[PDB]
Parts: C-alpha cells; sequence; structure tokens
C-alpha cells in the first residue's frame, strides 16, 4: 500500500490519448517540434514506429542549429531536449565537454544571478524551468554548483511558488524530481540534509493538495504530482494514488488531455514511469504501435459565450455564437470577425499563448489571464478550452 500505482486504467481511453499525439509526429518544423512529446511517447505503453526516429532527427537539427535559428531557445526547452536524448539512451559530454551542457549550466547561472543573494529577485523564466534544467543535467550525470541548487531549495523551504501566478503543485513537483535525481547521485553532498528534507516537504505538500475528487491541485498538475509520488514508496501513497486514478479516468471521459504537452506528461505515469527513469532507461520497452483514429462527425449545434475585457479602455464585452465544441480561440476569432476586437499570440510548447488583446501587449512580469466569470482561472489555454453555453470568459492583464 506504499507504492503509487494506477491500476485498471481503461484501455481504450489510454489508446485514444496516444492516438491524439500520433498526428503531431508529422509536425516537424522548428516552430512546432516539442521534445516533451518524444519523451512522453518513449516512456509510454505506445509507440509511433519510424515516425519517432524522424522526430528525434529533427529535434537534433533544431536544437543544434539554435546553439539559422528563428526563435531563441529557453533553458527549459533545451532541458526537455536533453530529456529526449536520454529517452533514446543517448548521453551528452561523458568523454568531452559539450556545448549544450554548458549552455544549460549557464542558463542556471543566469537565473541564479537574477534571483540574487537575498532571494529578493525572480528568475527571468520560472522556478519550473529552473528545476527542470537541474533535473535534465542530472540525468546526463552532470552536476551544478551548490549555489544554483540552493536557490531552488530555498524556494521550496519558504513556500515561494505560492506568490507566483500559478498556485498549484507543478513547480513543487518538478523541484522534487530534480532533488530526487541529485539524491540518487549524491550530488551537492554538502546540501544533502536540505535535499532529503525538501523531497519529504514536496511529497507532503502534494498529498495535502489532494482534492476530495482525487486530483492534486488540479487535473493538469496531477501528472507531475504522480511522477513525484512514483519515485519512491511511502505511507498512504497507495490509497492517494488510487483516488487520483479515479479523477484521471473521469477527466478522460470528460474530454480532458487533448493538449499534446499535457498528454506527454500523463503518458509516462500511466505506464508507471517518470523522468527519473531517464537516468537508466529501457530503450527496448514493450510498446504497441499507434494507428490513426477515425474523424468525429461535424456538428451544427451552437453555444452562446460572452467575451469580456476590462483591462483596456474602453472595456469590451460581446456575446457571440460559435459551434459547440469550438475553442476559446474560435470565440476570439468570431469577436474579431464581428468588430474591432483584436488579439495576438506567440507559439509555445503548450500551443498558442495569448500575449496581446485590443492592442495591449503584456509587459515583462505581466500576462493575460483567462477567467470564467466570476474570477475562476481556466485550466486550459485558448486553443483547448471549450466554452459552455451561457459562460462569460474574461481576459485580464495581471502581474506575474
Ligand atoms: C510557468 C507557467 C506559467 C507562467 C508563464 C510565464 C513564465 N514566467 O514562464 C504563467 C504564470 C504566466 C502561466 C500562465 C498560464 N498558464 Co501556465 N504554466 C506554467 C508552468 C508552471 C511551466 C511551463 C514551462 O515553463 N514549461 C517548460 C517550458 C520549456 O515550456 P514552454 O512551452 O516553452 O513554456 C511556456 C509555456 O508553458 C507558456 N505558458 C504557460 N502556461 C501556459 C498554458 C498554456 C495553455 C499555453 C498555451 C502556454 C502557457 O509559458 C512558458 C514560458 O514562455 C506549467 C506547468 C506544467 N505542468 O507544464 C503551467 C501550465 C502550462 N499553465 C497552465 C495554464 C492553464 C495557464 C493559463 C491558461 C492560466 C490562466 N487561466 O490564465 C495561463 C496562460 C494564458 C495565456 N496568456 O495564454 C496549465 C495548462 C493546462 C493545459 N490543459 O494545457 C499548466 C499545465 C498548469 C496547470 N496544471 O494548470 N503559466
Ligand atoms: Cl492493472
Ligand atoms: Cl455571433
Ligand atoms: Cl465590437
Ligand atoms: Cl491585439
Ligand atoms: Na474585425
Amino acid at each position: 500500500g506504499e507504492f503509487c500505482v494506477i491500476p485498471k486504467m481503461d484501455g481504450q481511453l489510454v489508446e485514444k490519448l496516444g492516438q491524439r499525439l500520433l498526428p503531431w509526429m508529422d509536425r516537424l518544423s522548428s516552430e512546432q517540434l516539442n521534445p516533451s512529446i518524444y519523451v512522453g511517447l518513449r516512456l509510454s505503453s505506445m509507440q509511433a514506429g519510424t515516425k519517432e526516429n524522424l522526430y528525434l532527427h529533427n529535434l537534433k537539427l533544431h536544437y543544434q542549429q539554435c546553439l539559422g535559428c528563428q526563435t531563441k531557445i529557453s533553458g527549459g526547452s533545451l532541458a526537455l531536449y536533453l530529456l529526449a536524448l536520454r529517452a533514446n539512451c543517448e548521453l551528452l559530454g561523458s568523454r568531452k565537454g559539450d556545448r549544450m551542457v554548458s549552455q544549460l549550466k549557464w542558463f542556471l547561472e543566469d537565473e541564479k544571478k537574477a534571483i540574487g543573494h537575498h532571494h529578493e529577485g525572480h528568475p527571468h523564466t520560472s522556478y519550473y524551468q529552473y528545476g527542470l534544467s537541474i533535473l535534465a543535467l542530472c540525468v546526463h550525470r552532470k552536476r551544478v554548483h551548490d549555489s544554483v541548487v540552493g536557490k531552488l531549495l530555498y524556494a521550496v523551504e519558504h513556500d515561494y511558488f505560492t506568490y507566483q501566478g500559478h498556485l498549484s503543485v507543478d513547480t513543487e513537483a518538478m523541484a522534487g524530481l530534480a532533488f530526487t535525481c541529485l539524491e540518487r547521485f549524491n550530488f551537492n553532498s554538502d546540501l544533502r540534509p536540505r535535499i532529503t528534507t525538501a523531497i519529504e516537504t514536496v511529497r507532503e505538500k502534494i498529498l495535502k493538495a489532494q482534492a476530495p475528487e482525487g486530483y492534486f491541485g488540479n487535473i493538469y498538475s496531477t501528472p507531475l504530482a504522480l511522477q513525484m509520488l512514483m519515485t519512491s514508496p511511502g505511507v498512504g501513497l497507495g490509497p492517494a494514488c488510487l483516488k487520483a486514478r479515479k479523477s484521471l479516468l473521469l477527466s478522460l471521459q470528460d474530454g480532458a488531455f487533448q493538449n499534446p504537452m499535457m498528454i506527454s506528461q500523463l503518458l509516462p505515469v500511466l505506464n508507471h514511469k517518470t523522468y527519473l527513469n531517464l537516468i537508466s532507461p529501457d530503450c527496448q520497452a514493450p510498446r504497441v504501435m499507434l494507428v490513426p483514429a477515425t474523424e468525429d462527425p461535424v456538428h451544427l449545434s451552437e453555444v452562446s459565450v460572452t467575451l469580456k475585457v476590462s483591462s483596456v479602455l474602453p472595456p469590451y464585452e460581446r456575446t457571440v455564437s460559435v459551434f459547440a465544441g469550438a475553442s476559446l480561440e474560435d470565440v476570439l476569432n468570431r469577436a474579431r470577425d464581428l468588430g474591432e476586437f483584436t488579439y495576438g499570440t506567440q507559439a509555445s510548447l503548450s500551443g498558442p499563448y495569448l500575449t496581446s488583446v485590443l492592442g495591449k501587449e503584456a509587459g515583462d512580469r505581466e500576462y493575460w489571464q483567462l477567467l470564467r466569470v466570476p474570477d475562476t482561472p481556466l485550466l486550459q489555454g485558448i486553443a483547448d478550452y471549450k466554452p459552455k453555453n451561457g459562460e462569460t470568459i474574461e481576459l485580464r492583464l495581471v502581474k506575474m
């Protein structure tokens, strides 16, 4: 009863999850490649055959060219690439110095300097990318200076991620995964007392974030939370993870996990694997070939949705009709079709990220928050959220 397991998952719901990723395997441009998709598939019970090798080949070309390149690569994006390499049993820099290892180490040094000596500053990216980058170096058997690790320990020790925009456990779980890797290598040994305590702290916070329905924080934090719990057994994990199983099953029946990044975080845990398996991974794992799904019928049913923006002058409010199952992005496009509404996005590994509305671009340390009136942050982005009839969705420019 001490191991976190997810037994008896519906086989078809899982198959459909993998089928949703399969067509993304053909989206090979620098503008759409996502190393997390490759990782998630390799750690899953499913495979895409030779499409995987072509995906990895294109990942290598993209991340090597952007050391030609069109968009700059964040530290955490490089870290996910390092995870993809481990998923193919490849190791960087075991015999010579490696540019990518150095680039990622310097990203962390830059973020450490941004945080500052009194933890009075903030990362230029996020503590999520900070922890992800420590983890990715660690699975390649690369250590970082104690001073880098100390900043993440301090944030866990002082409940730092609560202030930040998101209030769930994704960042804490990622930090725990990083710490778990450090512990297994006995890296940063002077910090070992802090590291081992922080692992317990993170596990305890995850368990306390469990809702009666069974998810940890929210349904989309639940994959990384489950990874952290799956790294090691403990009292109560069996029952806690069985509750999470029920939450995941119901969410899948309700249409959750259509987003590729989210699918890629869920697939490993459904196969009882985590990013810690990338220290010593099976590259001969048993995995069933995916086949394309058949398209669902077209619909003429409609939903009425009100779009509201109070962060601009004059404010904006318009009720539009879109087809049922249309996305929030479709609602924005309909509003733009009908009048002077405008919006802008930028690409991310999670899909389109909203960056400007009605001519107002988010500044540094600002973002456009998506809310269901009154004041309930959405759990999905514009391309994936499917508004319900009679809802009002607000776009609000907030401070990070
Ligand atoms: C950091 C972060 C943020 C930061 C990003 C800014 C920063 N300083 O980096 C802030 C707080 C601003 C943020 C905002 C949002 N986020 Co957020 N975020 C994360 C987090 C913790 C890590 C992402 C990351 O760095 N990944 C690694 C890097 C390498 O990947 P990347 O794609 O290059 O990272 C970028 C994108 O993640 C993007 N971004 C962040 N969140 C989201 C969400 C969506 C749907 C999209 C398209 C983009 C996006 O910002 C990152 C930096 O540029 C994840 C947790 C997770 N489990 O993945 C949640 C997560 C991705 N976010 C989520 C959500 C829902 C949102 C919001 C829609 C919340 C809201 N209601 O407004 C908004 C985005 C709205 C918009 N403007 O498009 C969900 C998405 C779930 C899903 N079904 O896809 C996650 C999984 C958290 C959760 N468990 O609920 N987020
Ligand atoms: Cl089973
Ligand atoms: Cl309309
Ligand atoms: Cl209008
Ligand atoms: Cl705009
Ligand atoms: Na218009």
